[PDB]
């Protein structure tokens, strides 16, 4: 048992809700949530700037001291920082970005990341201002991740859609 409430169970392991991921990890406090990070681990908009503001920034000071120090991720890639208020553990993990020209073949390897951690609250990756398509991520996500995974879809409209086209 876990304490993750009111989710749509998808498959065996992955499960779904409508819900801002900032406001899971809130209530949960799971040992880790995922961040749909940049490679330079700069926290501007959508689950990471979101994330960092709900850290007070604590989440950006920390990632620029990650930089400083190892340089930027790939994408694809990711590391393992701290969960903040929000969590124990914080998973950054790149997925490609469509609109920065960014491979979108590399999405598999970005979920491959998540396999390392037995339970996980997550965003879809790659998703939202990303620009990539949710179904797709979604359907890479059941098909690459073997850890349970709940999945946080903020956008109303795009949650009913990925649940009434869901294989
Ligand atoms: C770059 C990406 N954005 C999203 C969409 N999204 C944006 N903001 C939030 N607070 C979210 N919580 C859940 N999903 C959220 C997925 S990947």
């Amino acid at each position: 048992v876990n304490s993750f409430s009111g989710y749509l169970k998808l498959t065996d392991n992955v499960y779904i809700k409508n819900a801002d991921i900032v406001e899971e990890a809130k209530k949960v406090k799971p040992t880790v949530v995922v961040n749909a990070a940049n490679v330079y681990l700069k926290h501007g908009g959508g689950v990471a700037g979101a994330l960092n503001k709900a850290t007070n920034n604590a989440m950006q000071v920390e990632s620029d001291d990650y930089i400083a120090t190892n340089g930027p991720l790939k994408v694809g890639g990711s590391c393992v920082l701290s969960g903040h208020n929000l969590a124990k553990h914080c998973l950054h993990v790149v997925g490609p970005n469509v609109n920065k020209g960014e491979d979108i073949q590399l999405l598999k390897s970005a979920y491959e990341n998540f396999n390392q951690h037995e339970v996980l609250l997550a965003p879809l990756l790659s998703a939202g201002i990303f620009g990539a398509d949710p179904i797709h991520s979604l359907r890479v996500c059941v098909d690459t991740v073997r850890t349970n995974v709940y999945l946080a879809v903020f956008d109303k409209n795009l949650y009913d859609k990925l649940v009434s086209s869901f294989l």
